[PDB]
C-alpha cells in the first residue's frame, strides 16, 4: 500500500504554531512525499519559491533517515492556472524542451519522479485539444523516463498525476485508459465536492451520496468518483484515494438551520492561520470550543457548527472509514492533501502529531503472450507477492490480492503468509 503525502512550499509562511518547517517533516510517516509546487519558465521546469533549492535538499535529505522513502516534485496547482501547460503541450518541440528540462531538474535536485497537477486540461482557459495533448505529454514523459533509465543505469523516474473527481473535468481532459497505462500511480483528488461556491451547505469529501440527491449531484462523492476512475480504465492497484486534512466552511443564512443542505450566504470566516474563507485546516476545526459536531449518516463524514458557521471536514473516524473502503475496493493506497493541514505539531487537537495521517498509516498496515497457450487459471507475479496473473482464453489479466494476503501457487489463491516457529 502507498501513503502519498503532499508538502506545500508556502506553508513555511503561516504564522505561529501553524508554520510548517523542515523539522516538521517525518521521513517515516509516508511512503511517498510530493513537493508542491514547481512552475514553468519558457517551457522548462523551474522553482516557485525563493528558497526552493534549500528546501529540496532538506526534503530529499529525508531519504538518509528513510531510504525506502521516494520523493516526487509536483507541477501546476490552483495558482499556476493553465496557459503555460497549454503552450508547452501544443508543439512537439515545446513538449521536448519540457521533458528534457524535467529529467535534468529532477536528477539535479535528487527527486525520484514527477507529479502532474494541471488544473485542468480542457477546463477553464484550456482548449478541447488539450485533452489529447495531455495524453501525449504523459506518453512522452513516460517514454523519455524509460530511456533515461536504460542509459543512466539508475532507477526510472516515477510519473504520477493528481486527477479531478468531477465528471465534467474528467470528460474534458482525461483519456483515462490511455494515461493510466503510463502513470505509475494516479492521485485521485477526492475532495472539494461541495463548498461555498454553492448556495447550500455540503460536505467537502463525503463517502457516499445522500438519499435525497439526484442528477449530477448523486456522483459528487468519493465512492462515485472511485468507480468513475475504475470504470474508465484505471487499474485499482494504481488508483490512490486522496483524503483532505482540511474542511470547507459556510456562513449560514440562519443559525437555526444547520442541516446539510441548509441555505448559506457565502464562505465561512477565514481561519486564524490559513486565512482563506471557505476552508479550514483540521487543526483549526478539531478544537472549536462550544460547537456542535454531528455525522452525516449516509455519507459517513462529520460536520461541525457554531452560531452561523458550519464546516464539513474529515476526522479520525472518517479517515478509518475511507481506508476500509479503499482496501475493500483494492485501491493502491491513500493520498493526503496536505501535511501542513493535519495537526503536524500536535498543538491543537490533543491527538499527538499528525493524528489524521498517522491514522492512515496505521490503518493501511491493517505479457500479452504469457497466457498462451496456457489453460485458464491463476499464476504468480514473479515481481510481486501480493499480485497474480489470471489467464482467460489466452488473454492475460493482472489482479491484486486483498491487503495483507499473498499469492501461493499451492492453493492457486491469496492467503496468509507462512507462520514462524519461534524465530528471532
Amino acid at each position: 500500500a502507498k501513503l502519498v503525502c503532499y508538502f506545500t512550499n508556502w506553508a513555511q509562511y503561516r504564522q505561529g504554531e501553524a508554520r510548517f518547517l523542515p523539522k516538521d517533516l517525518d521521513p517515516s510517516l509516508c511512503t511517498h512525499l510530493i513537493y508542491a509546487f514547481a512552475g514553468m519558465t519558457n517551457h522548462q521546469l523551474s522553482t516557485t519559491e525563493w528558497n526552493d533549492e534549500t528546501l529540496y535538499q532538506e526534503f530529499n535529505g529525508l531519504k538518509k533517515m528513510n531510504p525506502k522513502l521516494k520523493t516526487l516534485l509536483a507541477i501546476g496547482g490552483w495558482n499556476f492556472g493553465t496557459q503555460k501547460f497549454t503552450d508547452m503541450v501544443a508543439t512537439a518541440n515545446n513538449r521536448q524542451t519540457f521533458v528534457n528540462s524535467a529529467i535534468r531538474f529532477l536528477r539535479k535536485y535528487s527527486f525520484d519522479g514527477l507529479d502532474l497537477d494541471w488544473e485542468y486540461p480542457g477546463s477553464q482557459g484550456s482548449p478541447a485539444v488539450d485533452k489529447e495533448r495531455f495524453t501525449t505529454l504523459v506518453q512522452d514523459l513516460a517514454n523519455a523516463f524509460q530511456q533515461e533509465a536504460q542509459t543512466s543505469g539508475k532507477e526510472r523516474l516515477l510519473l504520477s498525476a493528481a486527477v479531478p473527481a468531477g465528471q465534467t473535468y474528467v470528460d474534458a481532459g482525461y483519456e483515462v485508459d490511455k494515461i493510466a497505462q503510463n502513470l505509475d500511480f494516479v492521485n485521485l483528488m477526492a475532495y472539494d465536492f461541495h463548498g461555498s461556491w454553492e448556495k447550500v451547505t455540503g460536505h467537502n469529501s463525503p463517502l457516499y451520496k445522500r438519499q435525497e440527491e439526484s442528477g449530477a449531484a448523486a456522483s459528487l462523492n468519493v465512492d462515485a468518483a472511485v468507480q468513475q476512475w475504475l470504470q474508465k480504465g484505471t487499474p485499482a492497484s494504481k488508483l490512490i484515494l486522496g483524503m483532505p486534512t482540511y474542511g470547507r466552511s459556510f456562513t449560514l443564512a440562519s443559525s437555526s438551520d444547520t442541516r446539510v443542505g441548509a441555505p448559506a450566504t457565502g464562505s465561512g470566516t477565514p481561519g486564524p492561520f490559513t486565512k482563506e474563507g471557505g476552508m479550514l485546516a483540521y487543526y483549526e476545526v478539531c478544537s472549536w470550543k462550544g460547537a456542535t459536531k454531528q455525522r452525516i449518516q449516509d455519507q459517513k463524514v462529520p460536520y461541525i457548527f457554531r452560531d452561523n458557521q458550519w464546516v464539513g471536514f474529515d476526522d479520525v473516524e472518517s479517515f478509518k472509514t475511507k481506508v476500509s473502503y479503499l482496501k475493500q475496493k483494492g485501491l493502491g493506497g491513500a493520498m493526503v492533501w496536505a501535511l501542513d493541514l493535519d495537526d503536524f505539531a500536535g498543538f491543537s487537537c490533543n491527538q499527538g502529531r499528525y493524528p489524521l495521517i498517522q491514522t492512515l498509516r496505521q490503518e493501511l498496515s491493517l505479457q500479452d503472450t504469457f497466457c498462451q497457450g496456457k489453460a485458464d487459471g491463476l499464476y504468480p507475479n514473479p515481481r510481486e507477492r501480493s499480485s497474480f496473473y489470471s489467464c482467460a482464453a489466452g488473454r492475460l489479466f493482472q489482479q491484486s490480492c486483498p491487503t495483507g494476503l499473498v499469492f501461493s501457487n499451492s492453493c492457486k489463491c491469496c492467503t496468509w503468509n507462512l507462520v514462524p516457529r519461534g524465530s528471532l
